[PDB]
């Protein structure tokens, strides 16, 4: 069975949620379902990346980093896949996976996902991970324009797995309060988490009669894309995809053009693994706690239509979009594969202020925040052969990320960007530097005030 078609290579960059969906061209598109979510904190990615920036690695730091990272990441991915999970996105500090099933089956699936989580820690019993799990209703949002598509999962189950994540320490498996209350408590031994309603999993103690293999196989009954039969030994049914122009047209909208060129063998397969000077523009769009997903979707769509238009003007791209706690965030980048223009820093700032101005006027968006940082960041395809994504990793990525969170409502920039721009000082304001989660001495942080006082 020949399986190396372009459509198959494109599908490697996408979850089954997108590959095997069949939904309208309307944007935004929204769908609703139930499932179990898994968030694997891999940090040790942004910790290690800056070790490989040193001269000890003799200009092969990027190639060495992608190698060892994929070694560990791909092992996590294999575990997720063989347990029936769907890896939704990679984000440098973690991956998010989904077990979509009917509500009546969440109880049994939570057990599958807990066993999966425990075997993932088994792979690493320095290098360790933290796992959060949640279960309940999930909303999917698809937004984009006629040639680009993006997706997000939204809902309390998403926010639940967010908070379960941040409690875990190395080797921990934290269950969301709803996950704990929907799970098979007769089989899961838990313990308190101080003044948090989540719980930590200590042991999986099944009845004397219980055989997980038989249990798991019956659970696969409910998995609408688990490989079986002649394809029992495939990690993804997506590997069996055959040419289909209409489907490929839809799927390629989700993938960055430079990635498509590699998939088409018009670019060296190692061209995208690099430690590169870029400028990160991290945009955050905060909505109110009361907002429903049906209001958030149209707002993100309207925001995105402007963001992409400005990014193309100033020659930037969207690398990642996230959402948790009513904040939708766009990881934008300037200066990656063929986009290194001489005045990158000035354009990043003006693009940021432009995005800030417009999105601040979109209804239902209560606050816009943008952090800008410039420096060496790792760029590469991270994951497994069958499931991988282009991702940027580095401390300047994390700095832009916390800038937009710790300095809401304004456009902030780092000292590199400030000094390097061909703009005068009064366009800026030096800021009170704040204690920021796992961030070194930033250097001076600045607000991009603009060309006028008003
Ligand atoms: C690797 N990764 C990180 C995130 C952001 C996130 C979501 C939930 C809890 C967290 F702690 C962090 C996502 C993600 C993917 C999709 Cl499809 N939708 C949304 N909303 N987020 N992927």
């Amino acid at each position: 069975e020949f399986q190396d078609w372009p459509i198959v290579r494109i599908a490697a960059h996408l979850p089954d949620l997108i590959v095997y969906g069949h939904f309208s061209p309307e944007r935004p598109f929204m769908d609703y379902f139930d499932g179990v979510l898994m968030f694997v904190d891999i940090s040790g990615f942004t910790a290690m990346t800056e070790k490989f920036s040193s001269a000890m690695y003799m200009d092969r730091g990027a190639e060495q980093l992608v190698e060892i990272l994929n070694y560990h990441i791909s092992a996590i991915v294999e575990k997720v896949l063989i347990f029936g999970g769907d890896i939704l996105k990679f984000a440098g500090d973690a991956l998010l996976a989904l077990w979509r099933v009917e509500r009546k089956q969440l109880k049994n699936i939570i057990t599958v996902v807990i066993k999966c989580s425990l075997e993932i820690h088994g792979l690493f019993e320095d290098i360790r991970v933290k796992i959060g799990l949640a279960a309940g209703h999930i909303s999917m949002l698809v937004f984009g324009d006629e040639t680009h598509s993006h997706f997000l999962v939204i809902g309390q189950a998403v926010d639940d797995v967010r908070l379960a994540q941040n409690m875990a320490q190395m080797n921990d498996v934290i269950l969301s309060p709803n996950c704990w209350q929907l799970c098979d408590r007769s089989m899961i031994e838990i313990e308190s988490v101080p003044d948090q309603r989540a719980v930590k999993v200590n042991f999986l103690k099944p009845p004397p009669n219980f055989n997980f293999d038989e249990f798991f196989t019956k659970c696969t009954t409910f998995m609408h894309y688990y490989p079986s039969g002649e394809h029992k030994n495939l990690l993804r049914l997506a590997c069996t995809l055959k040419p289909d122009p209409e489907l490929e047209m839809s799927l390629q909208k989700y993938v960055m053009e430079s990635i498509l060129k590699q998939i088409d063998n018009k670019q060296l397969q190692g061209y995208l693994s690099e430690l590169r000077p870029v400028t990160i523009v991290f945009v955050n769009l905060m909505f109110e706690d009361q907002d429903k997903a049906e209001e958030i979707g149209p707002a993100i769509q309207d925001a995105y239509m402007h963001i992409t238009s400005v990014l193309k003007i100033f020659q930037g791209q969207i690398n990642k979009v996230f959402m948790f706690d009513k904040g939708c965030s766009f990881l934008c980048v300037f200066g990656f594969p063929g986009e290194k223009v001489p005045d990158e820093l000035t354009h990043a700032l003006e693009c940021a202020m432009d995005i800030f101005d417009f999105c601040s006027q979109v209804h239902k968006i209560q606050t816009v925040s943008i952090g800008v940082a410039s420096g060496i960041v790792f760029c590469g395809i991270v994951g497994h052969t069958v499931r991988h994504e282009y991702t940027v990793i580095g401390q300047k990525v994390n700095l832009a990320a916390r800038m937009m969170m710790y300095y809401p409502g304004i456009v902030t920039c780092d000292s590199v960007t400030y000094n390097g721009s061909n703009l005068p000082a009064y366009f800026f304001k030096e800021l009170p530097k704040k204690v920021m989660k796992g961030v070194a001495d930033s250097g001076p942080l600045y607000q991009y005030w603009g060309r006028t006082e008003k």
